[PDB]
């Protein structure tokens, strides 16, 4: 049976190269499987190396990128000048040394790399991970990677035009829930964007949606925001995002329900990552990615704030009975 020469059985002999570069990615890159700035700082890539894809500027006979093809690092020297991609060189170069010590495409290596560093972070759901893009790429067209300073109209062209409908756009978000920034305002390095930056959970869906009410950090930064308490940071577009009346109804149906979430982000980053690939040319070897532990906390208006204090944006549906907590305003501490 594909008995792996380590002992772990798999579905096909294409996945054995994997499990040594969980063990290399787990021990060395996640310092002991942890749930960190690392795995946050890979979010940020595979999401910048995947949308880097355009049918309009193909149809335009332009060359309109290629997608989840790694070209983030094997094209790093032109793509890290992108105004987006700061904040990731020393990131991209410990990908790069992995990738070439294992001898794996960096398209797939991205993409493993993802599915492994969210099972280090509690409440995450399993995602799929295919085997075989070509290692082959060309530089990504600038301007391909959404800003938090642009429109909604422009986040969802943008994303419309790579393939994605306004309800994956907010599925997809889901990531900022194991957030924290960097570059939008210095002084307060690593605030966080939810106020559970280690645990993928809906807080951070009920937390942007809170009326803004604190400035965090001396000044206000780059497509900064008043957030609603102490340490967290409001940027921009996930603020104009949760209030849209094109998002907002989706933005709310993910405040409740992690396991919603969970299943609706798994489903938008299947289809993410094989963005300018086919995916029955591709190998799966999902059964490689471990479980992450469970989440058992259920979702909560965070101190002392209640309903009354969440701006409800979709006419429709009536906000979720969520939990409150009966605490003074939390402060957030940076995220690890
Ligand atoms: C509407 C599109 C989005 C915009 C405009 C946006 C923008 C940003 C910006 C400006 C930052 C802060 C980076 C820094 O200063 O350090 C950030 C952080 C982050 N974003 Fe996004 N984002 C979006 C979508 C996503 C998606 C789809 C993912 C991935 C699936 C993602 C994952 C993350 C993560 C995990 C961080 C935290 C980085 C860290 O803590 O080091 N973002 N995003
Ligand atoms: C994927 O392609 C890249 C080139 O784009 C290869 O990367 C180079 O690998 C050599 C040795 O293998 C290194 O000395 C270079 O410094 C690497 N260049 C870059 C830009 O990182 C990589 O080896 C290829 N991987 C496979 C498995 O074919
Ligand atoms: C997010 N980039
Ligand atoms: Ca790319
Ligand atoms: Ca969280």
């Amino acid at each position: 049976s594909v008995t792996c020469p380590g002992g772990q059985s798999t579905s096909n002999s294409q996945c054995c190269v994997w499990f040594d570069v969980l063990d290399d990615l787990q021990t060395n890159f996640y310092q002991g499987s942890k749930c960190e700035s690392p795995v946050r700082k890979i979010l940020r890539i595979v999401f910048h190396d995947a949308i880097g894809f355009s049918p309009a500027l193909t149809a335009a006979g332009q060359f309109g990128g290629g997608g989840a093809d790694g070209s983030i690092i094997a094209h790093s020297n032109i793509e890290l000048a992108f105004p987006a991609n700061g904040g990731l060189t020393d990131t991209i170069e410990a990908l790069r040394a992995v990738g070439i010590n294992h001898g794996v495409s960096f398209g797939d290596l991205i993409q493993f790399a993802t599915a492994v560093g969210m099972s280090n972070c509690p409440g995450s759901p399993r995602l799929e991970f295919l085997t075989g893009r070509s290692n082959s790429s060309q530089p990504s067209p600038p301007s391909l990677i959404p800003g938090p300073g642009n429109t909604v109209t422009a986040i969802l062209d943008r994303m419309g035009d790579a393939g994605f409908s306004p309800d994956e756009v907010v599925d997809l978000l889901a990531a900022h829930s194991l957030a924290s920034q960097e570059g939008l305002n210095s002084a307060i390095f690593r605030s966080p964007l939810d106020s559970t930056p280690q645990v993928f959970d809906t807080q951070f869906y009920i937390e942007t949606l809170l009326k803004g009410t604190t400035q965090p950090g001396p000044s206000l930064g780059f497509a900064e925001e008043l957030s609603p308490f102490p340490g967290e940071f409001r940027m921009r577009s996930d603020a104009l995002l949760a209030r849209d009346s094109r998002t907002a109804c989706r933005w709310q149906s993910m405040t409740s329900s992690n396991e919603v979430m969970g299943q609706r982000y798994r489903a938008a980053m299947a289809k993410m990552s094989v963005l300018g690939f086919d995916r029955n040319a591709l190998t799966d070897c999902s059964d490689v990615i471990p479980s992450a532990v469970s989440n058992n906390a259920a979702p909560v208006i965070p101190g002392g704030l209640t309903v009354d204090d969440i701006e409800v944006s979709c006419p429709s549906e009536p906000f979720p009975e969520i939990a409150t907590a009966s605490g003074p305003l939390p402060s957030l501490a940076p995220a690890p």
